[PDB]
């Protein structure tokens, strides 16, 4: 019955999560750029083909730049990332990293008694961190927690984060990341049974 526990939910928030967490380089990240460069990914998406036949070619379009390069300049650096991965940049009336949205999702995970790990040194709220954690969640059957996850910790900043990261990142691979994700979460919002945390956006 619950949406996390059918459709690929899990399945495709682990994709998601791990394109935007790890290098297209790694070992985690590397065979998911290969699936979404070959033709027959598409049929195991939870989504509608009028809009995923575009996404086909356009995650296969060459391009100068590597995957590598496009990574490392969208999320790592060295210098300012045109979209930050972090819900407090976006919920933070000040937009610091660890900040008070940061500290709601720790809260709530420590009362849910949710063990779920991030690296060492990072903040909880970083977007696929977010993805990995709710498939995991739903892995374990935790369909109520993994529904306030997105309802209460990812979603109310997610869309901004994804309309930004759309737009600015020049890359036909990670652009088509992009939209595949924003298509998917909103897929996903609508199946909620709970609102979306209604929070202002500071970037």
């Amino acid at each position: 019955t619950h949406f996390s526990q059918q459709d690929n939910f899990s399945v495709a928030a682990r994709v998601l999560g791990a394109l935007f967490y790890y290098a297209p380089e790694s070992a985690e990240a590397a065979p998911l750029v290969a699936v979404l460069t070959s033709d027959g990914w598409e049929t195991q998406w939870p989504l509608p083909e009028a809009s995923l036949a575009p996404l086909v070619t356009a995650f296969q379009t060459q391009c100068e730049e590597t995957h590598a390069q496009a990574w490392q300049r969208l999320f790592v650096g060295p210098w300012a990332l045109p979209s930050p991965p972090w819900g407090s940049v976006w919920l933070d009336r000040e937009s610091v990293l660890f900040g008070d949205s940061t500290l709601a999702l720790r809260q709530w995970m420590r009362e849910k008694g949710i063990q779920f790990e991030m690296k060492q040194n990072e903040p909880e709220d970083h977007f696929g961190s977010l993805l990995l954690m709710a498939a995991w969640l739903a892995e374990n059957g935790r369909q109520t927690e993994c529904e306030e996850l997105l309802a209460w910790h990812l979603f109310p900043w997610s869309t901004r984060f994804l309309d930004v990261f759309i737009e600015k990142a020049e890359h036909p691979f990670y652009r088509a990341l992009g939209e595949l994700a924003r298509l998917t979460l909103a897929q996903w919002q609508s199946q909620l049974l709970i609102p979306v945390a209604v929070k202002p956006l500071f970037r």
